[PDB]
């Protein structure tokens, strides 16, 4: 039902994934720090209400009838939807109110890419809430609610809803599809991997930067997906994209989804070969995206692919070498990164009286 | 997960319970080949045959052929009916080809000009639609996207909307679902079982004039833009004004209770509920099955929603059009904007197996 909200690190990055996604970026329009930490309080009581089932403030109804509701009504009647509310800092945060030695060094600027085509007013941002979440109108109220109750402060620079299982009727052991049709996070960091969790994603003390100790670091992009040139492609040359065969989703040469890759049996810019650890001097993800069908673009495609999002223990040594060794893979003809940003995803609220970003702002 | 029957004498997804997503697609016809097209509708009912089962069109998704591209797409393999329906509609622009313009039906009227419309032409119209309806959006937009797959080289897809929270009912004996404006939307409207209230107000008769659409429905579809910032200013008191419900219940002004019968003196002259109910329309009643809507932000800092407004009705001069001209006053007008619309004749059903999408008109 509900997802605990308090902890030493923040829901929505270990814990099991929801069918679905409405992720939020915002910037910031106030320059008053005091101003955005009351933002912070005020944020953090809203998302234990968010995340427990109920409406924000003093609700929904039943108030003053000549004053605006405190909370938008439209998850009344609703459950928690095992909802998670993840807030992260992007670079340009820390120009504001004096923070800019503050700026993590593992919260790297994503070089330029092979391939890129960045929207930058999809890109970039000072702040993001994901809101993950089986019912989708959950984790729409959690942003439309947040962002009320920042404006003033913040405004929303860009907004993507995405999907995954319908859990309801997918076994949850089952590896989702993304919209290729291929099975899609096989071989991947599991929450129940506390161990790898501490190598590989949460930023530990030593690292360089205490205040984000318990917290990671994000990576988001925005990848179309050319679903008509993908369709018209063969089942083996589909199959040699990945490395992967399509129904099993088994390496080549193996028969079962779950057997370990043989990676010399795969073509040499097999989109698997390419991103294993293997090929990145030992670099692993935790990876957590989404699919998105946004629409229909001007030329009758379908305006869809895959929200990606990654957490790791630092960009420069998780996302940025797979990505960079991505630069010949068979799957670029397939698709085009379109939206990028970076978060610096601080540790967890620990109590009723903690607050997001309260171990930066202290 | 359940399957929703395909056959019928109606076609499944108009008096069908209310499933939790939609993907609606509208499509513009290239092909002047008649055989062709007819071809295409029986290509496209044997395909909604196995969608609405849980299975692959054509030979499927993997095991043909290497050097094929795969029947199916593969993206709703291990994935459950989640009670797809697909309902196909035609347009009037439809009946300028294929030699049909003597069978356009009196009752596809052609809607008039709106005060307050702003309407998007290149999401506005279409020679068909196909409206998906399913518990799982992936199973939704797998659906349309296979029909377009299909139907290459014939049809386009013109635009096409994606609803991730449904905001009507078809089962009063289920809780009325929200719409973006936190209010209960679907509370009187027409349930699956008032089979008689269906043939009056829905389905199409013989004698009405038109053979071929006995059994069909006229379907109105209008894309609404929601001013959410405006709206999120208002008072509690202003809001339940707008509508002649209260808010949080739903209820009637002055009743303790969602379903009792509104008093219609007692709501204010330009209320929703009072333009909008039968009794105010020569008791012209509608089946409305619309869904919530997200569309990114405005590039200036708002989330941008709105609702996928959707009414079938026996005849569309005597459902949608006069109640939508008695809201010309209606005090909602403030916090909305009408930005695409549509109109459709729903042909009657496909009886059975050797039925096709339609057959009659054909
Ligand atoms: C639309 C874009 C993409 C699609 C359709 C896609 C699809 C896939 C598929 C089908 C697999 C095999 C199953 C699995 O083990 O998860 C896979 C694996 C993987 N992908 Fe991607 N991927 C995309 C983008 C990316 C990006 C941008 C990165 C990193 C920069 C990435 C990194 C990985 C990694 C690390 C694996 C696991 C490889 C292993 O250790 O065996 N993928 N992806
Ligand atoms: C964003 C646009 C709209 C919103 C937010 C909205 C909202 C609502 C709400 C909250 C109700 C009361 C509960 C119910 O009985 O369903 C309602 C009722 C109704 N609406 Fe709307 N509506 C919209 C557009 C329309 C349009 C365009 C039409 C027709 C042209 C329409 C026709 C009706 C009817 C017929 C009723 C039931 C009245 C009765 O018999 O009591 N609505 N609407």
């Amino acid at each position: 039902s509900a997802v605990p909200f308090h902890g030493a690190h923040q829901a929505g990055i270990a814990t099991p994934v929801q069918d679905r996604l409405h992720f939020a970026a915002f910037d910031v329009t106030t320059e008053d720090r005091a101003a955005f930490v009351a933002l912070l309080k005020e944020w953090t009581a809203a998302a234990r209400r968010l995340t427990a089932g109920h409406a924000v403030g003093e609700g929904a109804y039943g108030g003053l009838p000549e004053a605006p509701p405190d909370d938008t009504g439209e998850a009344l009647g609703l459950k928690p939807s095992r909802l998670t509310l993840t807030i992260g800092f992007g670079p340009s945060l820390f120009t504001r109110f004096g923070l800019a030695d503050l700026r993590p060094e593992a919260l790297a600027d994503l070089p330029k890419f092979p391939g890129d085509n960045l929207d930058r007013a999809r890109s970039g941002g000072d702040l993001c809430v994901q809101a993950c979440a089986d019912d989708p109108q959950v984790a729409v109220h959690a942003i439309r609610n947040l962002a009320r109750i920042g404006f003033g402060k913040v405004v929303v620079r860009w907004s993507q809803l995405g999907f995954g299982k319908t859990s309801s009727t997918t076994p949850d052991k089952q590896t989702p599809r993304n919209l290729l049709g291929f099975k899609d996070g096989t071989r991947n960091i599991a929450g129940t991997e506390k161990d790898r969790l501490d190598r590989f994603v949460w930023a530990a003390e030593k690292d360089g930067t205490p205040w984000m100790t318990g917290g990671s670091y994000l990576v988001a992009r925005r990848i179309r997906m050319h679903i008509e040139t993908w369709d018209r492609a063969s089942l083996q040359e589909q199959e040699d994209v990945f490395g992967r065969d399509k129904g099993e989703g088994a390496p080549v040469g193996k028969a079962k989804e779950r057997d370990e890759p043989f990676l010399k049996a795969m073509k040499p810019d097999a989109h698997v070969r390419l991103a294993h650890p293997d090929s990145n001097g030992g670099a692993t993800l935790l990876r957590r995206g989404y699919s998105f069908t946004d629409g229909t673009d001007g030329l009758g495609r379908l305006d869809a692919g895959l929200f990606f999002l990654a957490y790791q223990r630092d960009i420069r040594t998780g996302f940025v070498p797979v990505q960079r060794n991505l630069a010949t893979d068979a799957l670029n003809e397939y698709i085009q990164h379109v939206g990028s940003a970076v978060f610096a995803v601080p540790p967890g609220v620990r109590d009723a009286d903690d607050w997001w970003g309260s171990t930066l702002f202290g």
